[PDB]
């Protein structure tokens, strides 16, 4: 919705979204949002995503494939009124995104989605790219376990020519859907058939603010397919853009540099990881 | 429509638009034109704006959305005639922006929104740019709540990778919509992924000509996502010609320069801020 | 229709043509076409225009559209067929431009409009534009007076964002068509949204032929929204192409150059003109 | 057709193609293409042209449209069959350009049109184009008249701003067509608005080989709309592949060169045109 | 279909492959495929070839158009399934080229079409191109007449400004059917208005295949409508992969490099022809 | 579907992974396939396969066209469902790739497809790309006999200007699918067509994942139709990201570069391959 603010309750505000990253436990605002989605009347729309040619496909909170849904339409606080009807397995009205309200008043956030190593990590869309032909992979994983903590993360494969990879699309979203609706932290293996239709522009626009909105991290590799000159600057640049956390590679032999934005006009954060490699290419990130 | 002149009601054209913005009340064309909406009868169309797909969607007085409308036909003092007609949810006869005459013979300006640290302020657009990936978010913010003055700003959030941003081009257009109908004082964070659909390039064609109708300010920020290239020059570009006043990052620390549009064939005006940041990433502009 | 030729008849239409600029009365020619428009039998298609998805309006001599008109075939002296059929609001037979014949044999023309200064003016399409982001407005309404002389001249306005602009192509070339049934001096502010669509690219290509043919002067801004790089030579070119008669910015503050095409294979004539502001920006145009 | 061929009967071909431009009476396939026009039975489908969509036209041999015309199919004497349908004023079976066959065993000519100042002149295409603003119009003229002869040329006029002219590309096609089935000697000023649509890009396909076949002359004037740079060279090159023969302007005042194409695979000859202006810029190509 | 290999099976694959350009009687495979399609049952099916928008028309063994045909299908070696349905003439199943099989297991051959000169010439499609705007006409029909030896060559036109040229690309896929259906030698002038539509692409794709299947030649010119600049080199490697054999011109006049892909995976041969005019400039290759 | 990791299960996932290419029996993941595609249930769907349009067809078991099966979902351990339904010969409901789970929980390998000369090899795509225009098509074939071993290699040719090569998009998708239905070893050649169409791009991004799913080796040859130019990089870049293996030329005569994904984040080998040429062009991968 729309929101409106004077000097007072925007300070709140800045301090809620501070808050949200710097001081609440981490993985918090994942828990409330399953709480809210826990709550949703049974078949009930949650969340629109995109396929392929730009139609939505629409889930509920139990990550089922909503196919038919009468028109119900609802008031929100701000007087604008949404609309949602499914038929034939397409949201026919509606919009793409999260269909109930997960955030409240409470917008603009990076919610914290784990700590490790001594660095709080946003929840959100985080890509990881840079100059480089390969050493994504491994860092993906090994990020996902690392956030994971307790749990375990959630790894969705796309677009890669290795056995069992899905590479149709619609399946990519399907996926994306249920990983965010069911697990705090999720790997993306890869972006690059992502990098273009309607659904994947979609998801690039989509998916940092559907993430962040639950409270989870989606952790994505993407190589630049280029070459290693400068159309890496350009892959940087898209990324950073559209993406809450950014994770690059570097000059030095296993490190990288994460770029993180903690909130709607907050701080940027930035550190370093120092990694290695142990057997069959498993890595690790050191911490101490 | 259209208007006829001679050097005699030409000359008063240019007193009058140049009154609109120099000795004005500010603020009081907003009042004026919410006036005008009230007095508009009950059902009438008063806006349309462009979806996506260069559809329009129509919304009456309150902010409501019209979704059936029988043909209904005006005659102007031009002798044109204007037609309004809903069908499904959209306007099947008519023109996007306002579909109330708001101006009348009063056309060309930037009427004055409000005053603040020495310098009045044009409705409008307000484009919200320059180098540099940060800084743009606290500014619009200081900006709103500075010219919002007694009243709160209305925010609308579109299109970036943090927790409740809408990111449906629809309901962007329906959150602007509902603000210039409703408040003096909006920000948009942000025009990222506007500038492309044929919605987005109607946005760019009419939300300046809309708020300056309307009296109302739109504040939107607009990072480079391309390059700290030149590029930069590029937007800078697209946004001066389509937004009635500028704001621009420079080289020193929080300074920024705004470039004012103070009407039809009128002066442009510059003027500098400075700006700091206190707890939180809340911006000041200074003043006295 | 084709016209043949001979040596002697060719030589007629030059001295014809050459006459239509040089001898004859300045806005003779536009008398003579109103009344052409005026003793049009009643409800006869006059005047299309491509509207933004390229289908074509129709107006009639009163510049209210046509929604519907039975099917009228007429037979020219070349053997050829005009026809014209109007059909739910468009065009179903038929061509853009005037309808009925203005001008009878003589073809190829830049009419005389006004004379101001010591220089007589073309009808047809001025494009006033050149290097620089400011000035064209002011001077586009000081030709319009200047050479509106006795008579008042009509004001066109699209696409800039200020109060009360149409941004809607649809009532743009309503407003054109309006302005070019009714009156011989026309300013258009601006061509900025025009230069695209089927309807914008139809507008750029017809509007010079049928002014001309009318003998009203169309005076349209355009600033390169582009750089002041070599892209203003570009826009200078294709202006002066779909022009008969350009005016462009220069080195020396307040003054102009127009370049003239007096007619079909005719001698190209430039003089400058001298200007300066007044009061709230009203430029005048220096003579004596 | 397809045409076969040995050493003795392809020399016959080159034989009876060098005297088709050098020996034959000037002018003599014209009227022999008039007679198998003239000896078509009444209402049979003559000529095709592409309208701006791409779909066709279709005109008998006193040029008036075909709406409608049941199928009826030929057999070639090479074993093709050719169908020609029209339906709703549209070609539904058939194919573009001459639907009878005016050529038989004799292709692959530049059947001589015109001889003037010792030359001997083509008919087919012929585009009037080179670097410069100006000068093209009145070299069409001059030589529209020139190749005329003892008979009067015809005028097409299209895309320029100026009275009386046509913009609409569906009225140009008629135009061309009615000009080619009734006129040796034809002047289209210009190809401006050519110069991209189906119907257009099909125009520039066609038109040499029809009027080739024809045996009459048109003479396009083609300005380069951009620079007077190297673009040119662009420019030359298209049309010199896209026509029969072509005048281009050169480095000295009045002067032309004449490039022509006097059949297939034979000899391209080249002369200078020599020309000066008179009153109301009447152009006179000199010849003694 | 596809071919199941192992070494010794694909050491006699090449070795037949080799014999096919070496060894074999030239014009022998040509023969051969004319008895294949004489034994083809009435009305079935041969030949289909993509017409300008993608769809394909089918041809029987007598080269006459198939306008309907019942679904049949056809049980390979390889266990796939062939299938041809015709509907309102045009293809509704089946595929582009060959309808019936006229190679067996013996693929990937460039089968001789004639010898001249002390040299052996390849079926398929033969390119002539080079710098240069003109010579490459004489040169195709020189070598159409040489290798046509005994016989006659037959000559399709397209898409030049002379008399009789068809410019309907649909006409130019019937003629070319006819031309390999019925004819060892075809020369095809130009491939101008070819190199883009669907058909045309598709053309480019098929024609060497189906002409070397058929072990007819068809010679092709091109010229570059580009510059003489490189340009030159980008046309001669598309040329050079999409064809059998390039002929391209020399530094040297009346030289021309022949470049032959004798087969699949075999050796790419090189030699040099010289050539002089006679009268009408008719081109002779001279030999011994 | 998705897959859920700790430490502990994706350490044992990449030991397995790791097993798949360097001590797995060469061909046994093919075998198990295999078997499971021999078990299928009568009828069954089993891969789905873009053609041209981009919609899909789908084969059973057998490499049989499937044109009508009813819809048929299965529930995953995902809680994910995949859904079927074929309708006039496309798939109405379901995906690209395998229909069928061939492997289990082991996703993310190259599974080892042979071993040869002391180098094991990936199932998967292998692109045999660079510098050159000749001598690719003898390395895949030898390539194809030596990863064949005991097993005769399949080939699949398409879209070269030779005998007997399909040049039908939809045939080769046909074909590709019954070859990675019933053989190990697989050639291509060539991808010259395929690099675009929808289906085109759909087999780039989808027959790497489903050679590697299946365990079968797919070898095709591209050419750079560009120049020797740094085209080269890109091409090498593009073929790369979207194959298993790369094999490139190099600066040495007969000497191949082979860069093998030996699975997901493991270790990328390289090796080199000396070659030579026996009797009609036969080569010879050298070994010991
Ligand atoms: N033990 C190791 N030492 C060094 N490099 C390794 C090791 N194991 C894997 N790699 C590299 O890391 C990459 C693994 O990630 P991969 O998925 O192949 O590329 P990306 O991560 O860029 O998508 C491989 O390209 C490989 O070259
Ligand atoms: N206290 C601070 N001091 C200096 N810079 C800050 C501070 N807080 C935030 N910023 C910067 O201001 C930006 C906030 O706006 P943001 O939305 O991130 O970018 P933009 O405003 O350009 O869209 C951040 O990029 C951050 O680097
Ligand atoms: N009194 C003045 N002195 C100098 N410049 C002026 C004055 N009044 C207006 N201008 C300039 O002339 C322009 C008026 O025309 P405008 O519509 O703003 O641009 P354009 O004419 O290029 O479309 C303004 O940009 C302003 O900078
Ligand atoms: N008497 C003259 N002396 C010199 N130049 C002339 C004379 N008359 C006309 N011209 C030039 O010739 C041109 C006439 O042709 P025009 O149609 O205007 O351009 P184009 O022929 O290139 O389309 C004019 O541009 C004008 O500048
Ligand atoms: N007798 C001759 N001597 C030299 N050159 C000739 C002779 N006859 C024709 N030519 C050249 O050969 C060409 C014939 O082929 P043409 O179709 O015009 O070009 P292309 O063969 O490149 O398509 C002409 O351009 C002409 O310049
Ligand atoms: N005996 C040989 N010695 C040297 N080069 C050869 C020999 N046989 C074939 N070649 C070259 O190898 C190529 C065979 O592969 P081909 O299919 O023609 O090209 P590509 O393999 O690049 O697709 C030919 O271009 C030819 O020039």
């Amino acid at each position: 919705m729309i929101h409106l603010y004077d000097a007072k309750s925007f300070a709140k505000l800045r301090a809620a979204q501070y808050a949200a990253f710097h001081t609440d436990a981490p993985g918090s605002w994942f828990d409330h949002t399953s709480g809210v989605l826990e709550s949703v009347e049974d078949g009930t729309p949650v969340l629109a995503i995109g396929v392929e040619s730009g139609d939505a496909i629409v889930f509920d909170k139990n990550a089922q494939r909503i196919v038919a849904y009468k028109e119900k339409s609802v008031k929100a606080e701000d007087g604008s009124v949404s609309v949602v009807q499914v038929e034939n397995g397409f949201m026919k009205q509606g919009h793409r995104g999260w269909l109930v309200d997960l955030t409240g008043e409470l917008v603009g956030c990076s919610p914290v989605v784990a700590e490790f190593g001594g660095h709080r990590y946003a929840s959100g869309m985080v890509i990881v790219t840079g100059k480089g032909n390969s050493g994504k992979t491994p860092l993906v994983h090994a990020l996902g376990e690392a956030l994971g903590g307790k749990d375990k993360y959630a790894t969705v494969r796309f677009g890669e020519p290795l056995s069992g990879y899905n590479t149709d699309f619609n399946v990519f979203v399907d996926d994306i859907a249920r990983a965010m609706l069911q697990h705090r932290v999720i790997v993306i293996d890869s972006l690059k058939n992502v990098i273009i239709s309607r659904g994947a522009f979609d998801l690039l626009s989509d998916i940092g603010a559907m993430a962040a909105s639950r409270g989870c991290v989606v952790i994505a590799s993407l190589n630049p397919t280029s070459n290693d000159d400068k159309i890496v600057e350009l892959v940087k640049e898209a990324s950073r853009a559209n993406s809450t956390s950014l994770v690059i590679s570097t000059d030095v032999d296993g490190e990288w540099q994460v770029l993180t934005r903690t909130g709607e006009g907050l701080q940027r954060l930035t550190h370093t990881l120092q990694t290695s490699y142990g057997e069959h290419s498993v890595l690790t990130i050191h911490t101490s």
